[PDB]
């Protein structure tokens, strides 16, 4: 019952455990359910559910178990704060290549503990792993630098790669989609699959993967520029990723390096992720998250923030993961969420409760996407301070009053716009494209830019 | 943007959407955030973001889209209910074999929609799934009736299997490991890897299933009876699993057929859940949910239930998947949770809103786990009304004072009791182990039955 | 896979779902690809179920690939015309077990959403055992159709 006595120790130091490298460090926010254990009783069992104990005491438990238990190392009521010390011993490992999995890390940490009666909710906000289980993980093997390198673009901070999601999310049957994927690319770099589209029965996936194919040549010849193309390859079987991905990069051919690979990660899993990572580690692996506002959410007491998802996602070997638009956009964030870009991208960024090197680990991509367009992009870019990133507006190019092409257009230069240091509303007398997008956008231009339309 | 006149047809009758067999139903509960639209627009919204449109309107979106939109077509905004219709031409299909994938359930049904920053939560609470789409999902190959052929047991009604959970849930080296699988097995028949259990470092993946094939081996001579063992296979990589998987199989031998293999498939995802089931579907598939709490608790009003998560599981192909204690147990669960078992082993069931046949395809067991012991099971069949189950006790049998083998005919001879419909008190004066639970949890033992000093 | 799965394609009840109208396609050998599938279709417009007659494969005036491409094809306009589901059996007997693979997985393939809709056929007396379980293994989803040709020379009671 309590349990305090061997899963809790409040006199470790955090300093002195980040020091010893020997522990993987995790924050939650936690409130005990009522009518149960106080605060520290409550997270010593929450450490034991997490470790090497149960609800009971048995008589199978040895000293060398009682090594590895996970300790609960720090506590602030007040702020129902909760700190717990994981040896790393006790993740599990590949028998094939003795490398790290994140199921593990998953199951351990914020498994069964989001079930527990007598604990009301529990979510994980950071999470510090050490030099000798961080170099025992993936990481990515493809970057931005190698869509940059393909744009002939620098690959040290080659600047802003406009992009675009084909909208309808569904519907459009397989040569419709390619005429939208070629218009927009007669302004723009990227295009990506809505997160859905793959071989419905009306859009066939090899007929789709065959017309966006021509599309990419004939946009690539009409404008001497390089054009980028996501596939979802997302299954459930692991043979349908590979059969899928194998097919695109066959088709493209010499083409097949301006290829990225999205992978739905937070509801097909951290398998699925894998799968693309380890098959496909020449090819830039997009990750999407649809599914995990669940969690993430601030309005979810439990799980874990869209920060700890972000920071799994460099580990597993993402190329680029979505990380939202950070308040200026249509889904949930807030401008905050900056913090998470640099988390994933630096090498030494600090987390809300632990800094973390990365120890020459390659970054990860923000990728910023939801209800963005032309006018709000100058804000997003204020706020991050950079725009060394995907950014794709499916609505906010297609819905453009002059058409995708134009769209696109008025993406590129609002960025342009930005980096000038330049007035939006000056910048657009000179800019049609993106001029036109306020009248696309009229409600967005009327409380962005008060008296845009005087002039 | 109202897009409730594209989105939203409440002239549907669902009596007329299930007849068709042309639709995938969703009963949400849902409520809009303020400054918003109202609950029809933003259900409007809730169904255009998870089926063909964004937050804006584009050109490129043809009649042909339209077919396909997802309809808003019940709404009850008192109870914050929301019923959505997906046409089923919208989830994707695999290329390799043209079936199923949950992942496309998944992304379209409670994705994206899990971010939109006009809603303030929603979460779904059932789901009803037709023929021409049902029969398309792998569903289970294997069922509890091969692990009662293997017992020995009758195939029909073979009746309740003896668990439980290997405990220290991590830190017992392989020896020392076997010999509590030994002891176990004395009284019982099941044991399951503890869900983290895998390829640590001080208990390495092959030295530990060799020295538990000895166990099985040794434990079958000493009673004469057969032995069943869950190894947990989960993993990152695909190849990881097989390797497992196909090392076990070999090690066992000619008790080969005595193995099931446990996937972590909430944490590692229906990827992993999917190599299991199509890479071994002759070995029973073990679902353990860990992490599952972060949505489907009460506490949570986002992603979906634990109803939903199982019936998900089914089609998937789940050989048994965990559903609770149903509030006899230590973790959240509800006495009317026996619906949840109900829908996975039926083979026509009520949900909360819809009624769903199965069309004979195979059922899926109830794994019954968490803080159970011999003197709380009485009371957990009753609500259930049938023990053609598996039931697992870590700390119910390891930490009977007895130890594990005493701790197994506890369970054993509480199941008996019920079975034979006998007080629980009187029944314990002839069955010295069932006796021994009252003293070894005598907490539970004075709430379930009050003045039991008697002995 | 047992007769229940090719009922719930053709959406009969999976308890006693009743007489399932079929035939073989014939000549044994002999039609080309097109013509192959015109009488496919032709019998598709009143039955349920299509086998390759035994020896039916990859013959040089009938092209596995072709043949099949205008099968699937001939099931196409067979459902949309009737309403309907059908269903035809596969002859995937190979000597080479790669071969085998190779005509299931194309078969699946090309069929797509009416994947489910395809068994696969066995030589198992000639081919042997061997085959059977090749076809078991790597298609469990799919009718295994055994077929006996070449039994007779043992099973016949003129044989002791
Ligand atoms: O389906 C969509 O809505 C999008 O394609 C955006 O389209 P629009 O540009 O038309 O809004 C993205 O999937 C979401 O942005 C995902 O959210 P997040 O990036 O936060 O994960
Ligand atoms: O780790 C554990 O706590 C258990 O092994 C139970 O051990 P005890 O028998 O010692 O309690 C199970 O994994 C949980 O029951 C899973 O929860 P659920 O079935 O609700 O998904
Ligand atoms: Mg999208
Ligand atoms: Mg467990
Ligand atoms: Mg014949």
């Amino acid at each position: 019952m309590d349990q305090s006595n061997r899963y809790a120790n409040l006199n470790l130091k955090e300093s002195e455990l980040i020091a010893g490298g020997r522990h993987v460090l995790c924050a939650y926010i936690m409130k005990p359910k009522a009518g149960f254990g106080n605060f520290i009783q409550t997270a010593a069992h929450f450490a034991a559910e997490s470790s090497t104990g149960t609800n009971v005491e048995v008589s199978t438990t040895d000293d060398f178990t009682r090594g590895v238990d996970a300790l609960v190392y720090e506590v602030d009521e007040a702020n129902s704060l909760m700190k717990i010390a994981y040896p790393i011993e006790l993740f599990d490992r590949n028998v094939i290549d003795g490398r790290a999995m994140i199921a593990s890390f998953l199951t351990l940490t914020i498994g069964n503990n989001q079930g527990m009666g007598d604990v009301e909710y529990a979510k994980m906000y950071d999470f510090y792993v050490p030099p000798a289980y961080l170099k025992l993980f993936d990481g990515p093997s493809t970057t931005i630098k190698d869509l940059w390198r393909v744009l002939g673009r620098p690959v040290i901070n080659g600047g802003f790669i406009v992009g675009t999601t084909i909208k309808p999310k569904l519907g459009l049957r397989p040569q419709p989609f390619a005429n939208a994927c070629y218009d927009f690319w007669l302004g723009g770099d990227f295009i990506k699959n809505d997160e859905p589209q793959g071989n419905q029965v009306f859009a066939p996936f090899k007929d789709t993967v065959r017309a966006v194919a021509d599309a990419m040549r004939r946009a690539q010849d009409k404008t001497g520029e390089a054009k980028l193309f996501s596939f979802n390859i997302t299954a459930d079987d692991h043979y349908e990723m590979l059969a899928r991905g194998e097919f695109i990069l066959e088709t493209f051919a010499d083409n097949a390096d301006h290829i990225a690979f999205l992978v739905d990660g937070y509801v097909a899993g951290p398998a699925a992720v894998t799968t693309a990572r380890r098959a496909f580690p020449k090819q830039y692996l997009h990750y999407h998250r649809a599914g995990h506002g669940a969690v993430t959410s601030p309005q979810s007491k439990r799980g874990y923030t869209a920060f700890v998802l972000s920071k799994m996602a460099r580990l597993q070997g993402a190329s680029g993961i979505h990380t939202g638009t950070m308040g200026f956009g249509k889904m949930e964030g807030e401008a905050a969420d900056r913090a998470i870009a640099y988390m994933i991208t630096e090498d030494a960024a600090d987390g809300p409760y632990f800094h973390q090197e990365w120890l020459g680990m390659n970054p990860t991509t923000p990728i910023i996407s939801g209800g963005m367009n032309a006018l709000r992009m100058p804000g997003f870019f204020d706020n991050l301070g950079h725009s060394n990133l995907i950014m794709t507006a499916g609505g906010g190019a297609f819905g453009h009053v002059d058409g995708g092409a134009a769209g696109a257009k008025s993406l590129r230069q609002a960025e342009q716009c930005w980096k000038q240091g330049a007035d939006p509303v000056e910048f657009a007398k000179d800019h049609r494209e993106f001029a036109r997008a306020f009248e696309s956008f009229p409600q967005d231009a009327d409380k962005l830019y008060p008296n845009w339309r005087a002039k």
